[PDB]
């Protein structure tokens, strides 16, 4: 199960999946027994989002065609609609009178996490700090159902682009696939659209595309407008084509996701695969990232809108660096992963060698056994006393090194020669992070966990996940 | 055959047709013998438009697939939309010449100044009008090219809208088209045991109009940026009938794309019938169109000018009023209809016969000589301030409203098709018609021929 194998398997599954707006009065078996007539169904689930929807995953892609064959355009408004046919259906009854089977309630797969205030109680009633972080992890991480929904969303966007770029794919990256995603996070999408004889050389006549950026802007502008007007479920479609990386933001109502669509950047795909590996190598890695993300949000260190704030990605890279520096390391360095690679795993982008192992079995398991109790406090202790003015984080080496340039917080981009991934960060925001980390370390170091439990007060992870 | 039967036959032929940009050095037999390997070829011809192109029409649609199978994408590259526009180059350009010249089917008419000589050398006026008709009317080749253009836009629209069809209307199919006229295209939308009624989830836009505007806006942009051969794409979505204008470079056609309007399809079929009923009808329209252009009565850009369509409707009215009529009234055609020909649109009954055989042939035998002069005589002395043209009744009637020139729209309750026309332009038309009548009535045709001067139709197709 390499990252790339998973992507391909997840996309092929989304390829043969549909969404169905269910009627208020729903008989599960009737619906499935009926749908089974178009072909076998591998998976399905239901979820709540302005009424009940169902994701159905067929075994054959031919089943989707078969279902579409018997699907019609709304009769009452056959002239007041844009007749774009997708895989978003609505299932009403021929004879509403002839409902003829018992009505069971249906199971709702949740697509959002419980809010922070509900979580704090669950954390206090835990036993140790280690358990607290696993509760939080369990409460926040992506479920199987949610993952399928994210891949489906990509597949629906792909179908628009394939109109004129048949070979195109739309693939998710970032949180949605790097194992560090939490429920409610955006779906980041990459559009990837570049993928006998005779006495004549016969060629199709085809319109030539502009220069990369200009092509990107036009392709995304048109896809943006299609989502807007061919819909049906897309709203709040914001074009941000003048950004460094041209972008389209939108909301997808059937699934409920906030989505960001841009043209493929092969570097960002490697970062996502890298984090996947680190995520898959040890469960403490994930448990630690989820807790420290939440911590950063709680104290206002991270924001949703860009600026001088530390970004979740940068913060995630610090956590990886920190884990590279343990005795013994919990995860390997990127150079260690490069040297475990072969010719099959060779990727070279923009000159620089972005190669590393894809098979996890070839990585030797860590000997480290530090508990999350120690690791959380040490994270705060470590970066609370890290000399940021003099040192930078190199994830290739796994070492503190001299800064290539005067910048408050320098984190070496592992896939681009001299690039600081946290270049946005100013001195004030860095100092506020350091102060928060120091306070967090102090609280954990000098608290009575038993006496706080007895008093029904916050303790451990819960004590650091509330304002100071 | 009926107008609808023809459309279907013409579209099916376009369905299994391709365009090929030929190489400069062209061997006809090699190309066809090769292409024949993919299947039998019913028709083909060549034409000039920034180099030589060829329309090839296969007998089987499978031949197009077979040809596409052996076709490649050209070696910031290209939008990989595969259509039926090909480029055949030579593998080895050097070891060729191969050099035998090819026949070019013309896609534009000879200009007015070249035509005047041909008209003077004719015998009668009747022949003049048939020369002009022959020189200007659409050829078979051109028709096929127009239907092909629609078929490609259909293929382009079917990317997002699989069920779509695109069909030409107006000049291109009503029999009154002349070479070089635009291709008007209509985009149309036409295509168990289970207990559920299953329907697509789609946004309900308030009006047909808003849907139309959005569909055409997106298709317009696609043609602009992804469409092969399409350029000069103008969006005119705020017009009465939302519209996208564009130029198609392989064929050379100026095209106008809009959403199907069932009224405009009926007008096209109506004019088809009148065109098919008698050759004098066409001969008369083509000459009077050209006459109107020559004296600046019609313009390409809209305004207060009389439009070719309005002018065509006057000519139809005039022919309804002959003794005996050359063509029937629309009410006569309605009453020859049956349940099969029943069309009711927007409340109003737009029904009429589609089978031409059920119309009794005209007994009229007036020559074009008489008919041309009479047209000018009739409308030269028509009282436009008091009367209006009703093509349903075939009668002069009182005007529903104060408008210089009122021509009743035959398919819509109180609508004047020539409402744009002001008093000055109407008066200039009347004056020109009167002068034209005077010239034809009081000229010596023999003495003008002897003197090598303009006479008859030629005398009225030059400025006064
Ligand atoms: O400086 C950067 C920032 C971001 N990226 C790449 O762009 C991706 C998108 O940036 P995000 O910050 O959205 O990543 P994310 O989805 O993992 O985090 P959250 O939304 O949960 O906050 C990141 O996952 C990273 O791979 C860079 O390569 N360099
Ligand atoms: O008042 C009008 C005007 C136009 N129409 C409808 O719009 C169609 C296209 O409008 P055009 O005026 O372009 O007709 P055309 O293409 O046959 O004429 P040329 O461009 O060759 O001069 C016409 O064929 C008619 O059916 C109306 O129904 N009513
Ligand atoms: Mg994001
Ligand atoms: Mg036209």
């Amino acid at each position: 199960k390499t990252f790339t194998e998973v992507q391909t398997e997840r996309l092929e599954q989304a390829d043969r999946s549909v969404l169905i707006k269910c009627p208020s009065k729903l008989n599960e078996k009737k619906l499935l027994q009926y749908l089974s007539s178009h072909g076998k169904i591998d998976n399905y689930f239901f979820f709540e989002n302005r009424g009940i929807h169902a994701l159905i995953e067929f075994s054959e892609k031919s089943s989707v065609a078969s279902l579409q064959a018997v699907t019609g355009i709304p009769k009452a408004a056959e002239h007041h609609v844009v007749p774009y046919k997708s895989r978003l259906f609505t299932f009403t009854l021929k004879n509403p009178g002839s409902q003829a089977a018992e009505e069971r309630p249906v199971k709702i797969s949740p697509q959002s996490h419980i809010p922070v205030n509900e979580l704090i109680p669950k954390l206090c009633h835990a036993d140790s700090i280690s358990s607290q972080m696993y509760i939080l992890l369990n409460e926040y991480q992506l479920t199987e159902e949610n993952i399928k929904l994210r891949y489906l969303a990509c597949s629906l966007v792909r179908d628009f682009a394939r109109a004129y770029f048949p070979d195109s794919t739309v693939k998710p990256f970032g949180s949605s696939v790097n194992t560090f995603g939490k429920l409610g996070c955006d779906v980041d999408m990459f559009l990837d659209f570049h993928d006998k004889k005779g006495p004549f050389e016969m060629e199709y006549q085809m319109k030539r595309l502009p220069s990369e950026r200009l092509a990107t802007q036009k392709i995304l502008s048109i896809i943006g407008d299609c989502l807007d007007n061919f819909g049906p479920g897309y709203s709040s479609v914001q074009k941000i084509l003048n950004a460094r990386c041209p972008l389209v933001k939108f909301s997808h109502q059937p699934t409920g996701f906030q989505c960001d669509l841009s043209v493929s950047n092969s570097i960002a795909i490697r970062c996502s695969e890298l984090l996947y590996i680190y995520g898959c190598l040890d469960p403490r890695v994930r448990a630690l990232v989820f807790s420290l993300r939440c911590w950063a949000r709680v104290h206002g260190l991270t924001n949703s809108v860009p600026g001088t704030w530390i970004t979740n990605f940068s913060l995630t890279m610090m956590i990886m660096f920190f884990l590279q520096k343990r005795s013994p390391p919990i995860i390997p360095t990127l150079d260690q992963l490069k040297e475990l690679a072969d010719e099959k795993d060779k990727h070279v982008i923009g000159g620089y060698d972005c190669s590393f192992v894809s098979d996890l079995s070839k990585i030797k398991p860590t000997k480290n056994t530090e508990t999350l109790d120690e690791l959380l406090c040490d994270f705060f202790q470590y970066f609370g006393n890290f000399d940021f003015r003099k040192n930078s984080l190199n994830l290739r080496k796994g070492k503190e090194v001299n800064k290539p340039e005067s910048s408050p917080l320098y984190i070496w981009n592992p896939f681009e020669q001299d690039l600081n991934i946290s270049k946005n960060v100013n001195q004030p925001q860095l100092e506020k992070f350091v102060a928060m980390a120091r306070e967090s370390a102090w609280i954990l170091q000098k608290e009575d966990k038993t006496q706080q439990m007895i008093n029904k007060e916050p303790w451990g992870l819960a004590a650091v996940l509330i304002p100071f």
